[PDB]
């Protein structure tokens, strides 16, 4: 209509229960037909808002977003643990108060070019960059995980070829806020982001949660609750500059909590990070001039039977924080390492907390390491020979810092005696 | 029908007189329509209930026992009823307004059995955990405080037996966002919470503001404006693991700013904390392996006459930060201690900033203490860190001079902040 | 009636042509209906005014003088008008779009006091303080910048005398959330603010972005994306106590990222700050007992041709962080100083990172300074130039002064924030520990 406000349950001839994808695409075509002129009375393409009331909507056609200033909004993030439910014996399901996620719920009924499996694809090349698209307070549900030859129960594989939101083109000032994502192989994949905000979402039981790909700048990932799968990323970024990752509560069971490849001049600060495996925070492939500060790291063991034996393939020598790059700053972090001598790998090894594998000029200061066998000896800081000219202060006793003293500046944490 | 309701458009009841009845009636309708749990891969998606801006009396407790219910308004609606109730009554007619507003739920319940005085009770037993209930951008107002047997003027007691939102049952993925709470004995009490987010609320002039009880995991309390009363909690958690408390601006006048009982592996980081009393951040009953980092602490004196002599009963030896527990990390905090030296209790005591009362392996590093003597500004001698004999094997670095760090050097690792000069 | 209004469903006027008249008409309706302050424990609950997505010209200033008014939209609607106005004009017809969108308020007011040029003016005297006004998820667009005799092209001056939101009176519990501001000389100016939250906004290509004026207490500026102009402020506060500034991503090209005058007992913590000039964080005029912690600072050279020679007037001896006041705490920050040695001013100077110009008892600990001699050249293409320079870590070392303590400042403590040669300070009167070196 003329005021650019649409409701998927009030779309003529549309059935969002059967195919909300088709309904939303039809609405987008309606907006474009009405907003053809870019420069009439200092305006002309203001965009629109599409509302999803709470409900169960099947999406059978991918939505293509190629207009700036489109807002898609609902009235509920709608999360429930499909992982827990699919591991309750089927005979006990009738007594459960509910089974499925809810809220403003988009069920992704697409086949498994991973962009083709995305419920929402945002794509538009040329100039200017597509700008200020907003996704807010709805639920995207991939419904089931499926057999992938890995031997585990189908619903525990984290594999289905489905993506919640995939942004393929260079973008500016995008927002993803208050969402729920559940049971998607990839929740949110955003290429070439500038000044993006991913804020206050619930992104859990997805193979990978947040991936920022290609390159980007001046973006932020804040105040999210995030839990991924053992082959996937919780928070991943590549070739980003000026990224701020803060105030997230990241829980298991991603391969990692935060994974950077070629990320520079960024900050991973004040997050609560919980993993069941090593390699929680990975700065790789010349990830340089980053601040990693005041994070709470907990690494312990998977308590839940269905995922006992499942891990990310990495041993305890990896480090909880691993750095390959120059001139980083690792300051004021807390590391709690809770492992059984029996489950340490390789057998007889001493776990590593912070590992510098390559690069120069890294400043590691004022980090507290707490290790328990449920104390347990750990290496607080391991500087490999291929990393040098680092500065390591008050981040472990002399024994806990493994490093060439001739080419690294080391001040051991004073000991009790 | 499309699961969206407006409390002013529901044909049963009157939200001005009893919005409780209206919302309960709406919830009954949702349940009547959403009876089947597995139809076409769904069946119980929940609903949204909208409160337009307005004054709504609640006389019946709302019982929320369904997942995916959102209750939303269009205004947090805060104004200081504390200030207004202390303005002389003859001046009230000249004030532009008296009461809070926005999408306002007036809690007209009798006092509690704490949960019986709750405007919103979230309770459901069995399985699975009730999940993804959302409260957004409305106002809950307990209207008046009343006599508590002692003592001061009724409107300054912080007592009425009323709760804004009480969550009794184990819950997952709940959200409380953009709310206003005012004049409630308890604003928000959530038991047995997993992956909860309490985000960007205004929770003030309530006896206690945020209480996380029983136990919980992986939750967060972020970006809130919080002010409590002198016998209550600003932020309280018990038996939580993996709690993140960050970016809050906590102002007076709670008994404390953050109080943990048996909280482990959690983070109280990057908050601004202002109190009028000692005992601002309390880690108690084996609160262990927590990070307390880069907070700004200010302790000064109550300036406002109606509360001038009212306090939390704790003396200046208590500490602004008190820790009873193991293996915590206290890093990069600023402490401003602003007191009248003549009013320090006990008489002749040197005030304490960080106190370790019990536990081992606490790491305290790179904290700045600034202390001043001001009448209710000269530099004031303080004990930056006090380690009691019952706490040992701690590491204290660059958090005070040798005189400022009171601790047994034989069983703790102490590095005094370097002195000026050569 | 139910206190909910939609600007496109109002009987009088035309929000396309003058939304200000429409909104003022709505406010008069609210007041007419809400005249009594104490009827059944209520009576003035306020209202909500909704702006669907659309282009709305504002020709009459909106005056908000009631508590509990919410003005909300359905899109922050930002696009870079700066990029567009530096694309050759003959190419504009071929661009997918030109203007900002979302729920868009176009400020068509003449230049102001500056309050007269505000699209929204919040003002009320008497008691109590106006309270709990909310602005949410709409766009305020000042359309054009104009010539001001500064040499620059008119659209690059950052001058138009327009303000998005101006709050003139003492206020309590205000919120500004999810907004988009673009092409305004001043985005958001709030006087005398108590318990204010400015949260999750996009405030960019404005001369100044956030200014907290007069005085204030217990406020917070959190989770914003902010970019100002070379004569203006990104985040500014004066005579505030207990301000929390955190989780902001501040990018160029403000004169500064954070500027305090007489601000005390406040926290500037966990922000990402990127500037093209010195003087990124300024604590001035007895700014005391503040925590400046775990921020990521980047200072480098403007790479975009339209602004390549434009700057904030300050030289490299200024400092990235400058402090005039007592008893502050500077802990755990990262500083990247990424400049061309030939472009340092004055010629042959050693750049200063942290400068203590006056005051006593400042505690500076555990700060990492990384300094590189790089030549970022420039390019006509904005986002290309911007991303390439952020990712370019290929360089030789650059000598810097990590901490400079002027003679006017003393009794400070400087720990692990630089080697001895990097800390220029009187050792007799300050406590200095050099970062260990090899
Ligand atoms: O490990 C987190 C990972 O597992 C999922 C289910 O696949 O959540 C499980 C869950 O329970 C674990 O945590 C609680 C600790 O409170 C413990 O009692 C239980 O034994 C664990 O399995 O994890 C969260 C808390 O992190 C709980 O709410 C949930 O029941 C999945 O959602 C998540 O990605
Ligand atoms: O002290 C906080 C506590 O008191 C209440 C009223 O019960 O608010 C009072 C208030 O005023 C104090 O701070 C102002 C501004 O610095 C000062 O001028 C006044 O003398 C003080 O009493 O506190 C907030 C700021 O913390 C002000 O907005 C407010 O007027 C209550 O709301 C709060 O929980």
């Amino acid at each position: 209509p003329s005021n650019n406000r649409y409701d998927v349950t009030e779309w003529p001839a549309g059935n969002p229960a059967k195919d909300i994808g088709e309904v939303i695409n039809s609405i987008i075509a309606d907006i474009k037909a009405r907003q053809g002129a870019a420069d009439v009375d200092d305006g002309g393409k203001p965009g629109a808002v599409i509302y999803l009331p709470p409900g169960d909507y099947h999406l059978r056609t991918q939505v293509l977003i190629d207009i700036s200033f489109l807002r898609i909004e609902g009235s509920g993030h709608g999360f429930t643990s499909s992982s827990i439910r699919f591991n309750v014996p089927e005979e006990e399901w009738p007594d459960l108060h509910e089974l499925w996620p809810g809220g403003s719920r988009v069920i992704v009924d697409l086949p498994a070019d991973s962009a083709a499996g995305a419920a929402f694809l945002v794509a538009r090349e040329g100039s200017p960059r597509i700008s200020s698209v907003e996704f807010s307070n709805f639920c995207i549900d991939g419904l089931h995980f499926t057999a992938d030859g890995s031997g585990r129960h189908p619903e525990n594989t984290y594999a289905n070829g489905k993506t919640g939101i995939h942004v393929a083109s260079a973008n500016d000032s995008f927002r993803v806020t208050d969402m729920g994502f559940v049971y998607l192989e990839n929740a949110l994949t955003i290429h070439k982001a500038d000044a993006l905000s991913i804020h206050h979402n619930f992104i859990a039981e997805c193979g990978s949660c947040i991936e920022l790909r290609g390159w980007g700048q001046a973006s932020k990932i804040t105040d999210n609750l995030v839990g991924a799968g053992p082959r996937g990323h919780s928070i991943y970024a590549e070739n980003h500059g000026g990224l701020l990752v803060t105030a997230n509560n990241v829980f298991p069971r991603g391969a990692s909590s935060v994974h950077f490849k070629g990320v520079t001049r960024s900050s991973v600060t004040n997050n609560r990070l919980h993993a069941f495996y090593p390699g929680m925070v990975r700065l790789e492939e010349n990830s340089s001039e980053n601040l990693v500060a005041t994070n709470h790291f907990l690494r312990d063991h998977e308590p839940w039977t269905p995922f006992f034996g499942v891990d990310n393939g990495l041993d305890d020598l990896t480090g909880l924080l691993s750095i390959s790059g120059n001139n980083n700053s690792v300051i004021g972090n807390h590391f709690s390492e809770v492992v059984d001598a029996n489950e340490i790998r390789p057998e007889g090894a001493t776990p590593v907390i912070i590992r510098l594998t390559a690069g120069t000029g890294n400043f590691v200061s004022t980090n507290h390491v707490v290790a328990m066998d449920v104390d347990l000896a750990v290496t607080a800081v391991l500087v490999d020979p291929g990393s040098a000219r680092n500065t390591i202060l008050d981040s472990g006793s002399d024994t806990q810092v493994v490093a060439d003293r001739a080419v690294n500046a080391i001040r051991a944490t004073p000991t009790v005696g």
